[PDB]
Order: structure tokens, then sequence, then C-alpha cells
């Protein structure tokens, strides 16, 4: 085989989820993190709390938006987060209600890929697992998508909107790409993940707000 990984396969990947109405992709993204870690240092995978991080993270603005090292600093300064079970997912911003008695996961920090670093960005996928990571999911042709390696020239690297996390990469028909988990639902792209290019100079901004917990 050549230089990928598919992480799905491994285990470190939960099933898809759907935000809702409700602008907590950040939420999501960096639960997903937390998931890779949880299962390469412990060897049980467990959903872990994306409502959790939206209530309680005040750096952030619930469902209005959020940073997702912002949700990192969170779990370390506050020392756990919880299950899903545990603090269900209404959707909805509320009163932050953390359950320390389900507490299922920690970090002690995060690390950031350099800003526009693709390689620096594999190597973390491959040494680390799932990262983090912030596109521009504006363009109609990534909502419409349903297969092959997606690739807009249109697309901005400077519209950094949209969250998500590189579950993987590798290469498809001569074609490199980022084999990326979106929260839209497993009705979405190709159940719930979209391939992305890889080296096709930085698309969409993939490399440009990386980062990834420690724990
Ligand atoms: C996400 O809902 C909220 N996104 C953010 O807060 C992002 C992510 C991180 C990187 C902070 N903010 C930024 O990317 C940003 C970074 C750097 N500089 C400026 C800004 C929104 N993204 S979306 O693709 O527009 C979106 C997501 C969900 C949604 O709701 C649905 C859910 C399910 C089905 C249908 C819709 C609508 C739009």
């Amino acid at each position: 085989a050549p230089d990928s990984v598919d992480y799905r396969k491994k285990g470190y990947v939960t099933p898809v989820k759907n935000q809702g109405q409700c602008g907590s992709c950040w939420a999501f993204s960096s639960v997903g993190a937390l998931e890779g870690q949880l299962k390469k240092k412990t060897g049980k995978l467990l959903n872990l709390s994306p409502q959790n991080l939206v209530d309680c993270v005040s750096e952030n603005d619930g469902c209005g938006g959020g940073y997702m090292t912002n949700a990192f600093q969170y779990v370390q300064k506050n020392r756990g987060i919880d299950s899903e079970d545990a603090y269900p997912y209404v959707g909805q911003e509320e009163s932050c209600m953390y359950n320390p008695t389900g507490k299922a996961a920690k970090c002690r920090g995060y690390r950031e890929i350099p800003e526009g670093n693709e390689k620096a960005l594999k190597r973390a996928v491959a040494r680390v697992g799932p990262v983090s990571v912030a596109i521009d999911a504006s363009l109609t042709s990534f909502q419409f998508y349903s297969k092959g390696v997606y690739y807009d020239e249109s697309c901005n690297s400077d519209n950094l909107n949209h969250a998500v996390l590189a579950v993987g990469y590798g290469i498809q028909k001569g074609n490199k790409h980022w084999i990326i988990k979106n929260s839209w639902g497993e009705n979405w792209g190709n159940k719930g993940y979209i391939l992305m290019a890889r080296n096709k100079n930085n698309a969409c901004g993939i490399a440009n707000l990386a980062s990834f917990p420690k724990m």
C-alpha cells in the first residue's frame, strides 16, 4: 500500500451525527478528536458529549459558533467531559449542567499545525489520529457532493466557516484526498463523509486552522 490511512476501519471514529439547526459544528469537531485519542489511549472508543461543550464553553458562542482550540482548553481547565448518554444532545443552547459522575474523558492541552502546512497536517494525522480542521463549505458543489474527490477552484482559503474532522488520507484514481467526516447526518455526501482534494495548494483552506488535543 502507499501512504494512506483510514481510521474508520481502525475504530477511532464514532458514527456520523447531525448538528441540526445549531451552529455547533465546532463542538462536534472537537469531540471527534477527543474520541480518536480516547480509543488510542484506552482501547475502547466511546461517544463524547458535544452538548456539554455547547453549554459550558463560555469562551464560545453556543450554537452561534466557536473555535476548537477553545473547546480543548475547557476540557482541560474543567478536568473532564461527559459522555453522550450522560449529557444528551438536544441541539439547542441551555444551562451548563456538567455531570462529573459521567465524566468520560479528559485532555491535558492541545497543539495547532503550522498555518497552511499540508505536510505538517499529514504527519499529525498519521502519528496522532484524527485532527480537528476548519474549511470553506459555502460552495454548492460542496453541499451537493455524493462521490469523488471534491475540488473547486473558487473555494476560499480565507473563508474558514465550517469545522469538520480529518479521518485519514490516501489516493483514489490518481487523486490524493483527505477523508473528511461532516456533522450533517449520514444522509449528506458519501454516508456523512466527503473526500476533499489533497495537495492542490491547500484547497478550501484545509490546513489554516488545524489542531488536536493531547491526552
Ligand atoms: C458551524 O455550524 C459553526 N462553525 C464555526 O463556528 C466555524 C468553525 C471553527 C473553525 C471556529 N468558524 C469558523 O470557521 C471561522 C474560522 C476562522 N475565521 C472565521 C470563521 C457552521 N458551518 S456551515 O457549513 O456554514 C453550517 C453548518 C450547519 C448548519 O446546520 C445544518 C445541520 C444539519 C443539516 C442541515 C443544516 C448550517 C451551516
